[PDB]
């Protein structure tokens, strides 16, 4: 069972130089089927000798090659792109490890085959020839690879790692805790009690339901995204690959639950301070500023603490999203920019908070239209991202019809705002504008719903078969989930568009903010659900085509 | 390296019947140092033949023995102490597994030694004799042990386990989670916020600082005992052995943290309901009753849920403590009954709560002396436990001087109460009684302190050497701990006695309840500390002598 081990661990590149162990076993078998045995031993040992010679030659060649490579590498390092030199060093070390493995495999193989010969031929001169020719010859007796590996570890540690031996050991030959679950629980408990205190304080404002709706939607989105990370990692959907995250260290669901719990503790504490007004030297309007200043400082924290790698990945992702038509559209850039299409209320509320704190401390009506643009920003991002994807791949259908799906948000918002500004000023064409808004509402709702179900989710496939109205490969355990989500998306895709249109117009105040406050945390739920089946379709059928 | 494996895994009892592998290797070595080889092979194979014969005979004998044993076992089970029959079944199964291991070891050993002979003697007839005599003979070809083991598993599962195969697999051949840490965190968070709400409610009663001091001391004791369990398990101090707990499943520190956190949530909720009086159909005095009714129902919960095995171990332990002079003094019975010497305030407060709810809803003064007895109950327990240990072991010194250490609590409490009842009634002998109380206070304080430091802690040993003023073997990492604890115990052992004496007398009201409320959670801390070094001395020097 060494032949299988060899053929499985043999180096693809040097598949020749390895001892033809299977061929030697074939030779021995054919032999076992005085002169006969004598001449067989003669020819067989001649074959072993030329094999040993070949291994010696190849080992010497690649040893000299690695010697020169280490020489050029030490020169180029002495010259001072630095991470590129690090990568070259790691490649060289991997090559050295591979060659050492080759040497060990050949040694073990020679011993095993010679032992097989000894046992089969009932002759002890086999091990004699072993200890005579092998173990006294180069490619086994030589240890230059050992010292090369030693000097390489030393040089990377003292130049590149500057003395951090363990981190160098991680950089080379490289193959949720208890405290994090405890903190997830701590923050969920503090958050539960603070929410109960919040409800009890409310029982025993609209410029303050608009400044905390932002925080509420963001924290709900982070909790639900932690649930998404869990429900992906537990159905095998490799999100680590699709997002292009470092597969060694990435956030689990407990780290998202902990980030969301902490931000929720901050939100609840600020809201409480707004109710049970503590020390009255500082007014009420300072707690929203303190809350969002703390959130933004947690995001752009310069010191490498508190999820530094995660926060800065997110910051690069946001920079690449908001300056959209320039960077090439990854998948994280398509995912994020398609989840500001549901957190559009966070942008509306940031804009309203800026307005209010500047001018009202009017702002909720169309601030000359600055409130109808900041609503179409997260549809503009995706419109132009799909336009760039069409400019790159030059595939007309998916990307052009995608951009046509997001243009309907522009048209719907525009016609809602125009019909509003016309009805309040009592023009004649108000009914015409209302008809146009109704048409484009139906269009955008059906457009986005159809696209969701067909291209985003892959459902309604025609190779359905047993999985009625779905695709063939389903990853989620109970088939009720997909029907629940189909019904849910049909319902909550008209809700989202009606909420956008209503938030544009100033016609229905009161019922223009109990709607945009009871429909806004529903549409983050709808995005939390769409995440499941979009990432599933990306894993299975690669509908996005980012890899 | 098979000889070492054999000698390590050979059955102690049947050490003869196993193949003398080492002797065979000695024989082969002495041989390798035509007629010579021929006659050596003859005699060697004769030895192997008689060895095989011996193994066959012994295997047949023990197979018939196990057959009859299974027969008697099935009879006795058919007859219907039941757990005793279960234990007998497990013993039989272990014997069967041991005999099967014997068979496998002999097979492997015979193959290995015959292979050694084959390789050394350059003769292939070795494996021929192997396959001829062995593998065609009983003790290898027989499989009766397999079916016996099968029928045994089946019979235990269907009669004793009634169909629970996996639990039977646990009962035979038998060798903190994530959710528990999450719940520890949840309960600690809820508890933190409820305590902050508590302090804020108090800022914005003595019959109610006496009904919640019980709960507070109990919850503090459970938190600190969880810390004790951790600091034991992390310094290797085998508390699982000393307490005689089931070493397979015992409580970690996180389960004590979770029990204490839950009871603390109940305490804080009841106290809050006493402050922010909710629905006023139910008065205030119903929350203490609800709290302690819930705690007692959590303890004596009949259904097997919520730490059933732990709670019922504790209930048996308490039954064995409170009816003291009868049961033999284990170690858990000495530990518990020596930790009601510090939770004496929980008993005082239970008695005061009964008094109050019966008569005052007077009670805090000596209720005709029922308040000076319920203080000496947890010293009476230990007095009589040490008396029984002296009656059993008939070792005068440790147990008699122990009971003399606990009699001083009786004398101190008695003289405090008498001097009080004499001074308030203005007798002449009040100063005499005060002198007697002072004498016995000094006596009890110094007595218990000296005993703590010397016999309970083992410190002040005279083989100290480098560990000044301590013993030789220390288990706790930093030597500052032992000096901190020496100083702490010296301080807080006068505090405890002054608090007991004060709680006896009614002379210093106000300062008779800010003292018994600021000294009571200090003396549970002192017991939490004494736990560390008492259990350490029990692990190391076995000062208690319970095993
Ligand atoms: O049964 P055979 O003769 O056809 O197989 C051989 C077997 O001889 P046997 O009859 O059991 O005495 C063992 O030889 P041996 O006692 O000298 O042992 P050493 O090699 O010196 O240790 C050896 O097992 P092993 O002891 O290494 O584990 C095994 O090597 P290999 O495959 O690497 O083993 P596995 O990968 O299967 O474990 C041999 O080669 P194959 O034919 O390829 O299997
Ligand atoms: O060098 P900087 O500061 O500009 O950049 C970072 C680098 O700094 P440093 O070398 O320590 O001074 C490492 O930081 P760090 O040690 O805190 O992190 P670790 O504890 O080592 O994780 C980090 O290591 P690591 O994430 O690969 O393990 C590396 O990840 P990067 O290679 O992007 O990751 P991949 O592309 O391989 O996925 C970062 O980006 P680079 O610039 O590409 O190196
Ligand atoms: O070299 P020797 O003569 O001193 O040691 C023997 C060795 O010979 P070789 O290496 O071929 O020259 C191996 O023979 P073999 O491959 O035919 O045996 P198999 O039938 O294949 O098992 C065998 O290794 P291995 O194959 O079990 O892995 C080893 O078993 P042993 O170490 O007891 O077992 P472990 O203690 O390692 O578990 C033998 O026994 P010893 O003398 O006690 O060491
Ligand atoms: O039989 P009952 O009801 O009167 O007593 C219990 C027994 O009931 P059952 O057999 O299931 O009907 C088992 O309950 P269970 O299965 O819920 O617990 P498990 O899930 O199996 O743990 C338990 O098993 P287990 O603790 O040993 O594993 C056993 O522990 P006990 O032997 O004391 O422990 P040790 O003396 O060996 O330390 C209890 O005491 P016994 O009376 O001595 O058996």
């Amino acid at each position: 069972k060494f032949a299988e081990h060899l053929s499985a661990h043999i180096t693809p590149e040097w598949r020749k130089q390895y001892i033809q162990y299977e061929a030697f076993k074939d030779m021995l078998y054919s032999a076992q089927d005085k002169r006969y045995f004598a001449k067989f031993e003669e020819k067989f040992f001649q074959t072993c000798e030329k094999e040993l010679a070949k291994i010696n030659t190849f080992y010497s060649e690649k040893l000299a090659e690695a010697q020169r490579r280490f020489a050029t590498l030490q020169n180029e390092l002495q010259s001072s792109n630095i991470k590129d030199l690090k990568l070259a060093f790691s490649e060289f070390y991997l090559s050295l490890i591979l060659l050492q493995n080759y040497q060990n495999l050949n040694f073990t193989g020679f011993r095993k085959i010679l032992k097989k010969h000894d046992k089969i031929l009932e002759t002890s001169r086999g091990a004699d020839w072993r200890v005579a020719h092998v173990e006294v010859a180069p490619f086994y007796t030589c240890k230059k690879i050992n010292q090369l590996i030693s000097e390489t570890e030393a040089v990377v540690t003292n130049e590149l790692e500057d003395g951090d031996r363990q981190k160098a050991m991680k950089r080379l030959r490289v193959p949720a805790p208890a405290w994090t679950t405890f903190r997830v629980g701590l923050f969920c408990g503090i958050f539960i009690v603070l929410n109960i205190t919040l409800v009890l304080a409310a029982v025993f404002i609209w410029p303050l339901i608009r400044i905390y709706r932002g925080g509420f939607l963001l924290i709900e989105f982070l909790f639900l995204l932690g649930i998404n990370t869990y429900g992906w990692r537990q159905a095998g959907v490799n999100h680590v690959l699709i997002f292009e995250l470092n597969p060694r260290s990435n956030l689990s669901h407990q780290h998202l639950f902990e980030i969301a719990g902490f931000l929720g503790i901050l939100w609840c504490l600020s809201l409480l301070a707004c109710f049970f007004a503590p020390i009255s030297v500082i007014p009420t309007y300072v707690y929203p500023l303190a809350l969002y200043g703390f959130m933004v400082f947690f995001l752009i924290n310069p010191t490498k603490t508190f999820y530094y790698k995660s926060r800065f990945w997110l910051l690069k992702l946001l920079f690449r999203v908001f300056t959209a038509p320039f960077h090439k559209v990854g998948f994280a850039d398509f995912w994020l920019a398609d989840q500001l299409n549901s957190l559009s209320v966070i942008l509306m509320d940031l804009e309203y908070m800026i307005c209010f704190y500047s001018l009202e401390l009017i702002c909720h009506k169309y601030t000359y239209g600055v409130r109808a643009i900041v609503q179409c920003i997260p549809a503009w991002l995706r419109f132009i991202q799909c336009l760039r994807r069409y400019r790159d791949t030059k595939r007309a259908f998916p990307h052009l019809v995608n951009a046509g799906k997001y243009s309907t948000t522009f048209f719907m918002v525009t016609f809602a705002a125009l019909y509003s500004t016309h009805k309040e000023r009592g023009h004649s064409d108000t009914m015409v504008f209302f008809y146009l808004w109704i048409v484009f509402y139906i269009i955008s709702s059906c457009y986005t719903l159809i696209w969701d179900l067909k291209m985003d989710w892959g459902l309604f496939d025609k190779n359905a078969g047993e999985n009625t109205f779905l695709r063939e490969e389903i990853v989620y355990p109970q088939k009720a989930y997909y029907y629940c989500a189909i019904i849910e998306d049909v319902i909550l895709r008209f809700a989202w568009t009606i909420q956008i249109s209503i938030t544009s117009t100033t016609l229905l105040p009161h019922s223009g903010d109990i709607i945009a406050t009871v429909f806004a945390p529903l549409e983050v739920f709808r995005r939390f659900v769409w995440n499941f089946f979009r990432l599933e379709n990306e894993h299975l059928n690669n509908c996005g085509e980012f890899r």
